[PDB]
């Protein structure tokens, strides 16, 4: 009962500091993302995380900033900030949640079982969803995997977390390209490309997805330089063409021609071919050939959640998945027809 008592900033209503109160202090994590402790409310009992920088006093701070224009259920929610190695540090208080995808289908794994197909739907769904919020931003995550993807076990509800890397895009101004847990990374930034889209993290989500049908990552590779060369194996060489589309800036290629290994005989036998059809439309040489996370959503491999008389595995109703805003929607409204089903417009 070492309560720690501090004056804090609400997350994204108006600038008006409360008093707020916590212990429970022990540390969780602490890393390149930064230092997080766990931590537990006074008032409610409920349970937070708290990570800790110290911040350049002279300068505001990029993930701060894009936090505090974010409500969607589907991303963790930032409740308060406030301050406090002598000098300055910045606080985060966020929504607490204890399971990650990463860590669940690890387990499937290593017993030689594969991850039931009803969960890879729930899963990409909710992620697609959280992406299409952000997009309508210009705010692209560059850091899409399955440990930056926390889940509730028993409600199966996700969020998406880590906004570390997160960036508003802007044309015409540069960005790095090194960029992204290598198994992940979009083939365009691994040629250098530096006026990449919010496109890079659909790619990534298709790694993840091929991750969850094969038991273990799609794209390997040793080194930045090999990335390449796990890719090519599968998409084959890409053309002048492609490579134009991908960068400006290469003219002669430097790895001898290989053609394309077909889909069906990448993944397992029994695999469901809208599952592939998908996976195809994601993982595409050419930025502009791959899905919009919200025309993704629409795909016709998520249609069992669309189903009215559908139940998790054990035997709950499954989470809300149709409660979209115009927000959400406003990229291209012509899809509610589709994202939401008859019985979801119940007036
Ligand atoms: C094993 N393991 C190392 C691991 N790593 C990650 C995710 C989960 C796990 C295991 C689950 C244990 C519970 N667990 C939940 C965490 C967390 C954070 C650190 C350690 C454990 C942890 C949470 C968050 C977050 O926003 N709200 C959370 O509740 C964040 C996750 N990250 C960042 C970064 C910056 C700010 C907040 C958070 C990125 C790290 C990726």
């Amino acid at each position: 009962s070492k309560v720690t008592t501090v004056v804090a900033t609400p997350g994204q209503g108006p600038d008006r500091p409360q008093e707020v109160s916590y212990t429970d202090t022990k540390v969780i994590g602490n890393g390149s993302f930064g230092v997080v402790y766990q931590a537990k409310l006074c008032d409610s009992g409920e349970l937070v995380a708290i990570k800790k920088v110290l911040q350049d006093k002279r300068f505001k701070n990029r993930e701060l900033q894009i936090m505090r224009k974010l409500d969607h259920c589907n991303i963790v929610r930032l409740r308060y900030f406030f301050y406090s190695k002598d000098e300055v540090y910045l606080n985060l208080v966020l929504d607490y949640v204890p399971e990650t995808v990463y860590r669940v289908a690890r387990h499937y794994s290593r017993a030689k079982q594969t991850l039931p197909v009803i969960y890879v739907k729930l899963y990409m769904y909710q992620l697609f969803r959280s992406l299409a919020y952000i997009h309508s931003f210009g705010i692209c995550h560059r850091d899409i995997k399955p440990q930056n993807l926390l889940l509730d076990p028993d409600t199966a509800v996700l969020k998406l977390c880590d906004f570390g890397s997160a960036k508003q895009l802007v044309r015409g101004e540069p960005n790095v390209s090194y960029i992204c847990s290598r198994y992940y990374r979009a083939p365009e930034l691994i040629f250098g490309a530096t006026d990449y889209t919010s496109s890079i993290d659909v790619w990534s989500a298709g790694c993840v997805l091929a991750e969850l049908l094969l038991g273990q990552p799609i794209f390997p590779g040793d080194s930045g330089v090999d990335q390449l060369v796990e890719i090519i194996k599968v998409l084959g060489t890409p053309t002048r063409e492609q490579i134009r589309e991908m960068n400006p800036n290469y003219t002669e290629f430097k790895f001898p021609q290989i053609k394309a290994h077909p889909w069906t005989k990448v993944f397992r036998p029994r695999t469901p071919p809208e599952a592939i059809a998908l996976c195809s439309r994601l993982l595409e040489y050419t930025p502009t050939a791959r899905l919009t996370p919200l025309e993704a959503c629409a795909h016709s491999f998520f249609d069992e959640l669309r189903d009215p008389n559908v139940k998790l595995p054990n035997g709950r109703d499954t989470p809300a998945l149709f409660n979209f805003t115009t927000q959400e929607l406003s990229s291209n409204p012509p899809l509610a027809t589709i994202l939401i089903p008859p019985h979801a417009r119940i007036q």
